[PDB]
């Protein structure tokens, strides 16, 4: 489980991805996202989208009419599987999205089993959040449910290597340990990622009587959860309503709040939230900001785009290709992170954040008579800082270009500063 700290994720929306928004657009595309660095391709849902009570045009991917088709917006299952034998001769996994809160109201599940449904007085389907209109609720408490979701893994399982469980936590737990439990045990290796919950939504469910999982629950079930904890956290902190300190106790606390073994997505962005550079407008501050989510202890996600300093946040429901949304391109950056978060350090089981000078944020890793420290000026904080390293050249392993400790001190000029050390 904490190789996937040496790992990281992209994630590819298919429809907005290309001109052409398919499988193919994709696939042609393969070899820069796997030299940028990629472990795992998660796709955004492939599957057809409902027509009843859609939203805009072509529908939200996560308002799916059935789980076991392909949206021909995207091509055909071949096209498919074109796309992940691609993948996997390049090396890499490919992660689909399971969306199973809920489906369409028109979907091949409330046709032929409208029985496996929540249904309120008029005996209408129903949606717990108001905004979903475009959705209808499915009750676990049917445990015939569970077989036909649960086969629906096995069956995309021949093609995928694992799963990010779109709003986990409204889902019951029993239903994924169950799920997880028969599909690694026909395919071992697979990987399990929860989108986890904030708090406040958290209580909003539960005060509900409805299902509201915390992470630690997921982990469990599930390999990976979402930063959803203290995302809002770094925001307040970025837009200079939070403190450095209060941050960075928001992730002392959260880092004895799960078992040993745990992985969060961190992440500056994604589908469902504002791009990176509408948080920030320069490379500067995305140099300090993409480090941090590299050095933090987990796995950090790369939303496609990202790449290339794109500002727009992708409809989910109209056609809003990103081709044009490129503004620059740190690539070159986050290959490197990469070369960096593959040291074996970055799994250590020893890991502190500390607030240093400046409001700087120091990381270090310690193991085996080895450390990893990152000097992160989230802020372009232009200091020196104290260091017990002996005087004299260290090699910045983000630039590979020498550092000077002199008396105790090292600048950091409003850039990481990376050094591994005995």
């Amino acid at each position: 489980q904490t190789q996937l700290r040496n790992e990281m994720i992209y994630s590819v929306f298919v429809r907005n991805y290309s001109e052409a928004g398919n499988f193919a657009g994709v696939t042609a595309d393969l070899q820069r996202i796997k030299d940028l660095g990629t472990d795992i391709l998660w796709l955004l849902p492939i599957n057809p989208i409902g027509e009843v009570n859609r939203k805009g045009t072509l529908g939200s991917p996560y308002a799916i009419k059935d789980y076991r088709g392909i949206n021909p917006e995207y091509g055909t299952l071949a096209d498919f599987k074109a796309l992940t034998d691609r993948a996997h001769e390049l090396g890499m996994k490919v992660m689909l999205d399971i969306v199973y809160n809920h489906t369409s109201p028109d979907s091949v599940l409330a046709t032929e089993h409208p029985e496996w449904f929540y249904h309120d007085a008029d005996g209408q389907l129903t949606n717990k959040v108001g905004d979903w209109s475009d959705v209808k609720d499915l009750d676990y408490g049917h445990h015939e449910l569970w077989q036909y979701q649960i086969d629906t893994l096995l069956y995309w399982s021949q093609f995928v290597d694992g799963y990010r469980c779109d709003v986990a936590p409204l889902v019951p737990l029993d239903f994924w340990l169950e799920a997880r439990k028969q599909v690694n045990a026909k395919y071992p290796e697979t990987l399990w990622l929860a989108e986890s919950a904030g708090s406040g939504f958290i209580e909003e469910l539960r005060s509900q009587g409805y299902t509201g999982l915390s992470d630690s629950e997921l982990y469990q079930a599930f390999d990976m959860t979402y930063d959803y904890d203290v995302f809002g956290d770094f925001k307040d902190y970025w837009q200079g309503r939070s403190t450095v300190e209060r941050y960075v106790d928001l992730l002392q606390r959260q880092d004895a709040t799960f078992p040993g073994n745990y992985v969060k997505m961190r992440f500056l962005e994604n589908h469902d939230n504002a791009r990176m550079m509408s948080l920030m407008h320069s490379k500067a501050e995305a140099v300090n900001n993409l480090t941090w989510i590299f050095m933090q202890r987990g796995i950090p996600l790369i939303y496609n785009g990202q790449e290339f300093l794109a500002e727009h946040q992708p409809s989910l429901f109209d056609r809003d290709t990103m081709v044009a949304d490129r503004h620059g391109d740190v690539t070159p950056l986050i290959q490197k992170l990469v070369t960096i978060k593959q040291l074996p350090l970055l799994r250590a089981a020893d890991y502190q954040l500390a607030v240093v000078e400046e409001g700087i944020v120091k990381i270090t890793y310690r193991a085996a008579g080895e450390a990893l420290t990152a000097w992160i000026p989230l802020k372009g904080q232009v200091t020196a800082v104290a260091t017990k390293l002996a005087a004299g050249s260290y090699q910045n392993l983000l630039t590979d270009g020498p550092t000077e400790v002199v008396d105790g001190k090292l600048t950091v000029d409003g850039q990481p500063v990376l050094i591994k050390y005995v």
